[PDB]
């Protein structure tokens, strides 16, 4: 049977599931981890341990605990990236889709959801990998790890909650799929991982630690980068928030034990219902429990590590979209409402650089207020609202992303980069938004390749151009094929710079993506906000 | 006889001079002050005793001793800014345009040259006075003042030298245009002070200084402002300064009255000859001897003046033109020569920008860099050439004026704004330079109205144009004739702020001239400084 597998944990066994008017072989469901449940809650994952019998892999599992989004409740914009299934401590599962018949050795790629480090799941149907596994026939795998202060709580020094924990689980994930895509058709030395914004960061954080590096072979990074100012925190402000979050809870904080006793007794929900109130600042993007900068996951600091050369030396391919900063003024700043064109004052202008920015002081949000605002039409509500949207998206992920780039392409082995700038017809957000957060997921994914969920015939076309570029990069390196008509997606160089936009008109190659403004973000503010 | 007229100073002797085929009456080196030698250098001025018999008023008079320009020698384009009199101590002198018939009571006109305060004179070709007198039927006066250490030496404290005392011989010089313009036919209460550069700076020093506010009606000022960077220094730089110039002639310093002996026994030339070398940095459009904030020509800083509204509140007329860095570039900045397209590397331009904000640290120098910087193609010669350019322009004379302008106006009973960017069709500098510092000048006195000048007839109906502006607005207030076909300058206002173009294409209306710079350099940039 094809949907009978022999693993090195046990025998699994799968499901045929029908995509495009064929079928293919899903295992949902395969355990990586022990479940971290109990006194396990923040330690670092535990291996399965193997099981007789057979694993009935035929169902999505369970969701991580998180934080679930009611702002807008029946709305598919935004329940579609809600958990669908039960939430659950015991989380720690990885999905495969398999071309039918089944590969001897083929191309593997794994997905890292996204979500801020507070949430997501691998279980989406935005994340479906059939059409992509099908279309493409590679081996595509799915993984899930710990979320929240389930995932990222920080007392560095204890081994009880040591922090990134939830990365330890892509990595115990990455090691199973290592150890054991060759039994579902997988070629284990051509593994490529990819992710979206905190999955992308993920990515980025798994080239960077010597302890990931060995599990796989090349990279995709999605509106994220593991320097974002949003991923990663110091040791002492990660214990800071781990100590606040224990007095939301009336914990006993005489030590590391007694609180992280108390914080293992309470219920999920009882964690999640205070977890935002442990953040430094009034801001927008920013999240609580996030990666730690710990001196063993991550050796140094980014910087130093990018610097040095301190990382994997590979092939990535990665990208921004035109609008990453709408999501976020939408739910936090004043003046943006979802049914409204969201023109802006200049009061609300102000009051979102302030959140936006909120570890500058004063004369640093005068300097980002000042490269943001037209003088010759500073009370232009639409221009007020579309500069905070660039300022929100290229500080937080545009221009972190280009440090990355620049940083990395010196000393790795090729590098590809994008910018999706195609708003689809069927969007449900208004239109202000633009080019969202997340939305070219569902084109990486094949979506538009499904006649009832109304995408154009172009858009349909640009989803497999994208999916062939992803899975063509995944296979050889290079998003291009060699033999072909089609126009080439240049080599990013440290010279030239150069990039693609993605959308459903001909190839276009610009260069040096977003650099005034990151001059701005990479090199001037930083400076400014030492000196001041 | 026209020509022979009696002052309250005595009789004065003028002469006829022909103007486009006609005659005018001209009385030229009448003197308003006591010769300003011996024990009397660097003192206040004194009023000219009256004398008997009648002054001959036929000729011009020396200029003021100053630094002379031998950076292009024999070519026209620098000469023609060099005294073409012989130099002297005994200079304080001015000179009348008197319309014939004599007027009884008209319109008059008082310039004040400019040369940043270290040279100038009212002799010079391209500030004859006949055409303008003999166009609009005004009576045109033209000023003289001390400049350099004899005009600007200060040393606060002392009586013998207290500084800004070139300031005080261009309102002795007002106050016997008060006294006895009525003579020549010229109404001393129609009185309309207009200056260029370091003269329009001391336009609006006049209007400031509540010791010349009443001896004149309206101002004109022309590519400059009291509020210039390079127009004033503190009492204590300008003693400072005054000791470094002592040091440099191997004076006594044990005491202000033994530097002053000292400096009094040199002749002018060996003032001159260290002048430039007690500048606090290395820099450009920096000078060595100007007017002194010292509490009494103007009692508190210009800033607290102008916020508080502590100035004459009258009507005026001012503007700048398009490249008012280039010349101070040509000749102090690495890159930039004479004969060449002046095509500027990084390094030159980084260079630049170091001399052109001598007083500020790195991160403001950053910030500079930052602003006039095109970071998608940042290693063009000429985008850095012209950055520069704007950058001087910016700093020293535009932004400075359009605070004044927007200072000014709240308070005001009237502001007309205008922009020249005729480059003329006889410039004999380089086109890289553009409409330069001073280049209005001809056009304000009606040099294209004379044929062997080489002017197209565009170029004398704009000259037409402009000399009808400043003599409508010198008359009434307003550059508009009420009753006239031809298109309005509109009114500057808070509000709206509203300014015109000047060029021989049909006149167009803007608003808020350079506000996206000038907000970095009167906002943004001098917090930076502060702060940091
Ligand atoms: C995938 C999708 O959104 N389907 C839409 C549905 O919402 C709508 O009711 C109808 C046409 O308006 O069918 C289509
Ligand atoms: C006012 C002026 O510059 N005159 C020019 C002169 O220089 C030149 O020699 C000749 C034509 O080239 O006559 C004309
Ligand atoms: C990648 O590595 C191979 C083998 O070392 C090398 O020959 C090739 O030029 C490199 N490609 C890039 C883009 O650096
Ligand atoms: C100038 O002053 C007059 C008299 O006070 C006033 O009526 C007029 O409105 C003022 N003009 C401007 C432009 O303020
Ligand atoms: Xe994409
Ligand atoms: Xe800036
Ligand atoms: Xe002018």
């Amino acid at each position: 049977s094809e949907l009978l597998v022999n693993t090195k944990s046990g025998k699994v066994m799968g499901t045929r599931v029908p995509v495009l008017s064929s079928h293919i072989s899903a295992f949902l469901g395969i355990p990586f981890a022990e479940p971290p449940v109990g006194n396990m809650r923040f330690r670092r994952p535990e291996p399965k341990k193997p099981w007789s019998g057979v694993w009935n892999a035929s169902t999505y599992p369970n969701n991580c605990q998180q934080y679930v989004d009611e702002q807008f409740p029946g709305f598919s914009g935004s329940e579609m990236w809600n958990p669908n299934r039960e939430m659950s401590e015991d989380c720690l599962y990885l999905n495969i889709w398999v071309p039918s018949p089944r590969p001897k050795s083929t191309t593997v790629m794994v997905w890292i959801y996204g979500g801020g480090f507070y949430s997501g799941s691998s279980t989406l149907d935005v994340y479906n990998g059939k059409y992509l596994a099908y279309t493409e026939e590679v081996v595509l795998v799915s993984l899930s790890y710990r979320v929240g202060a389930f995932g990222f709580l920080a007392l560095h020094g204890s081994q009880e909650a040591p922090g990134n924990v939830g990365l330890l689980d892509q990595r115990m994930a990455l090691q199973w799929v290592h150890d054991n895509i060759q039994f579902f058709g997988g070629d284990p030395k051509t593994v490529t991982i990819f992710g979206e914004s905190a999955g992308g960061a993920s990515v980025g954080m798994h080239i960077l630690s010597p302890g990931s590096r060995d599990l796989f072979r090349r990279a995709i990074l999605q509106s994220g980068s593991p320097n974002c100012p949003w991923a990663s925190v110091s040791v002492a402000e990660g214990r800071r928030r781990a100590v606040e979050l224990g007095r939301n809870l009336n914990c006993n904080l005489n030590s590391d034990e007694e609180l992280i006793h108390c914080l293992r007794e309470k219920k999920p929900q009882e964690l999640i219902d205070v977890e935002w109130n442990v953040l430094p600042f009034d801001s927008i993007f920013r999240f609580s429990f996030v990666p730690v900068i710990d001196g063993e996951f991550f050796p140094t600091s980014l910087e130093s590590m990018l610097n040095s050369g301190n990382f994997k030396k590979t092939q990535i391919l990665l990208g921004v979209n035109k609008d990453e900063g709408s999501f976020f003024l939408l739910y936090g700043a004043p003046g943006f409402s979802k049914d409204s064109e969201s023109k802006i004052s200049r009061e609300d202008f102000m009051s979102g650089v302030k959140l936006s920015v909120p570890h500058a002081n004063d004369l640093g949000l005068d300097a980002v207020t000042l490269q943001y605002t037209d003088w010759m039409d500073d009370n232009n509500g639409i221009k007020n609202r579309d500069g905070l949207d660039d300022i929100v998206g290229d500080h937080n992920v545009i221009c972190p992303l280009m440090h990355f780039v620049n940083k990395y392409t010196k000393f790795g082995n090729g590098t590809y980069l994008y910018f999706f700038n195609h708003r689809a017809s069927n969007l449900v957000w208004p239109e202000w938004m633009g080019v969202i957060h997340g939305y070219e997921i569902e084109f990486v994914f094949g979506l538009p390749l499904v006649k009832e969920l109304n995408y154009t015939a172009e858009e349909e076309a640009l989803s497999r151009r994208i999916m062939h570029y992803w899975a063509t990069f995944a296979k050889t390196g290079n998003p291009n094929e060699p033999h072909s008509q089609e126009s080439k997606w240049p080599l990013f160089t440290t010279k030239e710079q150069k990039f693609i936009d993605l959308n459903t008109e001909p190839m276009k190659v610009h260069q040096r993506l977003r650099v005034q403004m990151c001059v701005f973000w990479n090199q001037f503010l930083p400076k400014l906000l030492n000196a001041t």
